[PDB]
């Protein structure tokens, strides 16, 4: 029942096995092979052969944290509810409803370019792609974001797919443990001290209840969370059905990489081979070889051969010069093969991108909302859970809606005047109707209705 | 207990001795080993066959300064919030407090080019891309960043990775201690002579505690910081999980370095090859080798070899001829990739960039903001919890605003007078919101409120 | 389907090929009269006696 027990069971060896792999040949760096008994020393890693898919990962990480977090752009719109209109007022913002929902939303957003979270979301993003797994914990108190490869925690999934118990493990110094859990159980630990802080998440009750143990021992209060509101968020890049663990985006091309990497050995072995510099000496020739040894400045040597052939020393021709081209000229196709697999637009990505913006951007706006308003809180979901959100590139919707109602104003601008100088049957009111109905441009949001154009009609 | 025997203690060598090979590899001059004891002595560094590594660090070192610290517009901001308004108010900056913000901010950024701060930064980019670890203290006294590579400081950190215990090994001269410690212990040196200072850093109650001794003997009080304000700064590139020490960029391309650096060495071996010069004399040929070797003037030289041909005495052509293009072909591909890799925008670079950008830009903007205004210190620092500021490429966010609210006006310019002139059904407030709203902008922060709106219909 | 299974032989061949093709190793001549032992070393410039 103990934390450590659970963590040992969920734990799959083999999926860590792949991880590293796939970070051996992309960035080992990324996650390295069990040095938690190091002792914090710069341990030996085996850099692979080629160092093309660092750059592949590097520039997609890149590109799909600036798709996922634009700049000057943020990445949720709230949906035009009632249920909003009435809660937004309560939050201090003066202006107008959508000013107000503009500056919620642009402080909520901002908090990604805060305090160290555009890198967490950037070693996020790394993760999943190399490791495949990731999990974040955003801390309600200062608002950081902490990233934790798979080897730190492990997940249980049901057979439909959800999440059904996550057990984190992370070693930290005693100086973090509260003063009576050390005088008690840990008597024999200095300040400096590393210790395990196992972190539970078990869901009972359509809850997530969290709690954690030093030594097989729970500290504090066992604290409880709904599923929307789980500061602990899990990612998969591509999750098998049925499995608890995701799979990476290296997986899907580790054959070429590994074709890759076999072919950089054989190249660095050809160019090593190439790089031998070695004088052969035939004793039939009867070059003066002690005179011809020194030479340099051009001097007469001696020599049996017949005139204008070689003297009898000649550099060897080593027969490595070839196949270094056709050994390039392959690396470079599976190269490019490889950057057109890694977009060196959310097309060679699949579902994994679908699954990125839709979940991980959706909680990290509603804790990002509730950090900055913390009156927010209670009127999202614990008021009325009826506030929705559009994250990732369905943010950019009323935009386009702009731009239909631009469309159809040109459209207006050049059908209207020739209609209603032809002849005085038209109708103004019907045409721009039809041409606002043909474009889907709801006219209600924009047009004064009949109780007021009758208060206007009156009062003028 | 000492800070000598800390100091011994927390030292890695296997991390220095790669950061010496790092060192070699790139620019030598970054990292020595071991020159302390030699008295300032020039010291035969051996440098390796390459001359790439250099200026690849260089450039990539001075572009990564040039991004973190743009030239004119601050590298940090200040965010709108009615506690950092009465603060900033209350120091004698007249103007409105949106002026007031952005004058601090530019005096705030204006610094780092102020006394050799510009250079210390580039030196820290240059040592993080290279060693892996640097240290920065400013002294507030004065105004200025002193850098420490790897090998003068060591690091202690826990599990999760904080900082627990630093103790930094400088030398100074013998002057700079205080004259009642020079006549207690350090009595037999004279003012040109070396002492150890030794500097420690040590986390008692979430306060870093700074004290200095030399020869086991504390020098002053004991002065503590908190974390977020001590004016020591340990910077990592790659922070491996557990780990102590980061790890610089060009570990993740050692690999390249080596090779490059073995078909250089082959590449000058085979040019020396290629340049030696000796002539080949046949004994056979019966060639007048004494008339011969005058020559140069278009003497007659008797020989017996049939006419038309070689005489006797040719130059002898080795075989080293060619592979010296294929030599020159490989590390063209390998200089090829690795400014690829070097970015020869801030998406080659992995999340080490965003790493400095969250900690190093935050704790230096900080720092100056202090200094610039003393007064500043307790603004928010005793009080105003809500105080927060964007750093790096996050800063600039008040631009995507101006150009959100340009995109917003051009679009209510292109389509409001067409459906003002279509009917008078509609609505140009409702428009102009709906538009704003689309855009996202905050219209209440740029226009009249209702209560004073009804203050201009009272005064008409 | 038949140009998925033929393209997925004729990477299984294209695989095959490409690891017979990087396989290296040096062929020594005993009739040559080659001094093996001395040109093993080489990489240097070091001269080594033959009999071709």
């Amino acid at each position: 029942e103990s934390l450590e027990s659970l963590f040992t069971k969920d734990s799959d060896p083999t999926v860590l096995d792949a991880a590293e792999q796939f970070a051996q040949w992309t960035l080992p760096t990324v996650l390295t092979r069990d040095i938690s008994g190091m002792d914090g020393k710069r341990t030996s890693l085996h850099r692979d052969y080629q160092s093309t898919g660092a750059v592949l990962v590097n520039s997609a990480s890149t590109k799909v944290t600036n798709a996922l977090f634009p700049q000057g752009a943020p990445f949720f719109r709230f949906v035009d509810s009632p249920d909003m209109a009435a809660a937004v007022a309560e939050l201090g913002i003066n202006g107008t409803v959508q000013s107000q929902q503009s500056q919620i939303e642009l402080s909520a957003s901002s908090l990604v370019f805060s305090r160290d979270n555009y890198a967490a979301s950037l070693r996020a993003v790394k993760l999943l792609m190399v490791t495949g797994n990731a999990l974040e914990y955003f801390d309600e108190g200062t608002g950081r974001s902490h990233i934790y490869s798979v080897r730190e925690y492990t997940v249980r999934r049901d057979g439909s797919g959800n999440i059904l118990r996550v057990v984190l493990k992370e070693r930290i110094a005693a100086m973090d443990l509260p003063q009576e859990f050390r005088s008690a159980h840990l008597g024999q630990k200095d300040d400096y001290d590393d210790v395990t802080l196992y972190t539970g998440i078990c869901l009972e009750d359509n809850k997530f209840k969290i709690y954690q143990e030093v030594q097989q021992q729970q500290i504090g209060d066992a604290s409880t969370y709904p599923i929307d509101e789980c500061p602990y968020t899990v990612l998969v890049w591509n999750l098998v059905n049925g499995e608890h663990y995701g799979r990476g985006l290296v997986e899907d091309y580790a054959g070429d990489f590994a074709r890759l990497s076999v072919l950089s050995q054989a190249l660095t072995l050809y160019e090593v081979e190439a790089a031998r510099l070695y004088n052969a000496v035939s004793a039939g020739a009867g070059i003066d070889v002690d005179a011809a040894q020194a030479a340099e400045t051009g001097d007469y040597v001696q020599t049996s051969a017949a005139p204008g052939t070689n003297p009898g020393i000649w550099a060897v021709e080593n027969g490595s010069d070839r196949k270094i081209m056709s050994l390039q000229s392959e690396i470079s196709m599976i190269e490019q093969k490889l950057a057109r697999a890694f977009m060196y637009a959310q097309n060679s990505l699949g579902d994994a991108y679908s699954i990125l913006s839709d979940h991980w951007l959706r909680k990290r706006a509603y804790l990002y909302t509730v950090y900055q308003y913390p009156p927010m809180r209670a009127m999202f979901t614990l008021g009325a859970t009826t506030i929705q959100i559009l994250v990732g590139t369905a943010s950019l919707n009323k935009a386009a809606q702009a731009d239909r109602l631009l469309e159809a104003s040109q459209s207006i601008q050049l059908v209207l005047p020739v209609l209603q100088g032809a002849t005085k049957r038209t109708n103004p009111d019907a045409v721009v109707d039809f041409i606002l109905d043909a474009f889907g441009v709801v006219s209600s949001k924009l047009m004064y209705t009949e109780e007021q154009l009758k208060q206007i009609q009156d009062q003028q």
